[PDB]
């Protein structure tokens, strides 16, 4: 129930997998990925993110898809113990409404589509500055769905997908 507690659970979970199971979960989400984008072609600069302690990973096709469609992705840095931007391969900064989707890692999500980060709350407060509706999507592994109650600075979330 309570975020700290909820962290560690699914933390541990997380590392558990194995490097075969995570490789297949994280095909068939990279696929509804693809499926996703698919019908949205006005999505030409995209929020991505480095997985690091065995986050969903993005693969080859993917990033494949974003390059044959000419998708522009960028990814976040860290400026200050609570500010976080976005840059694209070349070191350009790109301002919140210069991006049209995201993608955001996540340790936990609710029924109400609310997620649980690490704690510095980086992306509540960046998804605060959003004004041309983004779709707002977290990646997970089916497991990290966890409940917990959403506080009153965290950003919803327009969906979340997981492997199901
Ligand atoms: N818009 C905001 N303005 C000021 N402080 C914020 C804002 N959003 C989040 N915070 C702070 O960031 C921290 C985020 O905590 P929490 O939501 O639990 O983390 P996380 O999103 O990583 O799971 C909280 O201490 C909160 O007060
Ligand atoms: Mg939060």
């Amino acid at each position: 129930m309570d975020k700290n507690a909820l962290r560690k659970q699914i933390l541990q979970k997380r590392m558990a997998l194995s490097t075969i199971e995570k490789s297949h979960l994280d095909q068939k989400i990279n696929q509804k990925l693809v499926a996703f984008l698919t019908p949205k072609p006005c999505i030409k600069t995209i929020a991505l993110y480095e997985p690091i302690k065995n986050e969903v990973t993005f693969v080859d096709f993917f990033f494949e898809f974003l390059k044959i469609n000419q998708i522009r992705a960028v990814y976040p840095k860290v400026i200050s113990d609570t500010e976080i931007i976005f840059i694209d391969q070349e070191t350009n900064t790109f301002e919140p409404n210069q991006i049209d989707c995201f993608l955001i890692p996540l340790v936990g999500f609710n029924k109400d589509n609310y997620r649980l980060g690490f704690g510095k709350g980086y992306y509540d407060r960046y998804l605060m500055q959003l004004t041309r509706q983004q779709p707002k999507i977290g990646i997970a592994y089916s497991f990290q769905k966890g409940d917990f109650l959403a506080d009153p600075w965290d950003v919803q979330l327009d969906l979340i997908i997981n492997d199901e």
